[PDB]
C-alpha cells in the first residue's frame, strides 16, 4: 500500500518531508477506529499536526520521529478538542513540545476532557490564523473555515507541497455519512467545507482524520452531504 507499521501505529509517506500518522482506538466497547494526523519535517525540526488517541500512542509517534527523523519536535498543532486529535497532550508536554490550538479548542478542552494546549491561536475575519499567535510555523498554513464538525475545527495546508489537511471536517469522496455530528453545526458545515477548499485552491492531496488521502472530490462530497443534512426538515 505505502503504509508501514510501527508498534500499533501506521505511517505513510506523502511527500519527501511529510508523513501521515495513524493510530487506532482501543477502548473496550468500540471497534479499532483509525485517526490520522501529520508529521512535517521543516528542515532541522519537526512539526506535528494532531496527537494520537492516547498519551501512549502519542509517545510512540515521538519514538518513530526520534528513530526515523531524529530532529527535535519544535511544535504541535491540534485541530479540535476531541480525543482523536488532543488525546495525547500530556505526552507532548512531558516531552517539552510547545503546543498550539484554536483558542476556542483550549476553552472547550475542560468540558471535553482534554488537556488544553499551551498557546492559543486566533483568527482573522477571513479565517486565516493571526500570525502573531502562530510564530515560526514554517510551512504550516493554518485556516479556520468556520463551524462544521465542531465549532473549533481548524485546518492546515503545507506550503511547498500539494497537501491540505481537513481533520475531521472532511470525509472521503465515498463516505456514507459525516460521522459524529453530536458537536456539529449543521447550518454552517457545508459552507465551512467549501471555505476549506477555497483557502487551499491548489491542494490536490486532501488528508483527513478517518480515511486515506483523497482528491478534491472529498471536499465537494463533504459539502454535499452537509447541505443534505441542513435541508432535512
Ligand atoms: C471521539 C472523537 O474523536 C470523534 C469525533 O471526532 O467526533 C471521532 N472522530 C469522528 C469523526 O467524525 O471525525 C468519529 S466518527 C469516525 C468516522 N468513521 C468512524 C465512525 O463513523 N463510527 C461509527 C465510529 C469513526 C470518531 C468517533
Ligand atoms: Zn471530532
Ligand atoms: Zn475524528
Amino acid at each position: 500500500t505505502g503504509d508501514q507499521r510501527f508498534g500499533d501505529l501506521v505511517f505513510r509517506q506523502l511527500a519527501p518531508n511529510v508523513w501521515q500518522h495513524t493510530s487506532y482506538l482501543d477502548m473496550p466497547g468500540f471497534g479499532a477506529v483509525a485517526s490520522n494526523g501529520l508529521i512535517v519535517r521543516d528542515g532541522g525540526r519537526v512539526l506535528v499536526v494532531d496527537t494520537a488517541w492516547t498519551d501512549d500512542q502519542t509517545a510512540q509517534i515521538l519514538n518513530w520521529i526520534k528513530q526515523e527523523i531524529n530532529l527535535p519536535v519544535a511544535l504541535a498543532v491540534v485541530t479540535h478538542a476531541h480525543q482523536d486529535k488532543m488525546g495525547g497532550m500530556d505526552a507532548l508536554h512531558a516531552a517539552g513540545i510547545a503546543t498550539y490550538a484554536n483558542a476556542l479548542s483550549n476553552q472547550l478542552a475542560p468540558q471535553e476532557g482534554m488537556v488544553a494546549a499551551q498557546h492559543s491561536l486566533t483568527f482573522a475575519a477571513n479565517g486565516w490564523v493571526e500570525p502573531a499567535t502562530a510564530p515560526n510555523f514554517g510551512p504550516l498554513k493554518v485556516f479556520y473555515p468556520g463551524p462544521g464538525h465542531t465549532s473549533d475545527n481548524i485546518t492546515v495546508g503545507i506550503d511547498g507541497t500539494d497537501i491540505a489537511f481537513g481533520g475531521c471536517l472532511i470525509k472521503d469522496s465515498k463516505a456514507k455519512s459525516l460521522g459524529n455530528l453530536g458537536d456539529a453545526d449543521t447550518e454552517h458545515y457545508a459552507a465551512s467545507a467549501r471555505a476549506f477548499g477555497a483557502a487551499f485552491p491548489k491542494a490536490s492531496m486532501i488528508v483527513m482524520s478517518h480515511s486515506a488521502p483523497d482528491s478534491r472530490a472529498a471536499i465537494t462530497h463533504t459539502a454535499r452531504m452537509a447541505d443534505k443534512l441542513r435541508k432535512l426538515x
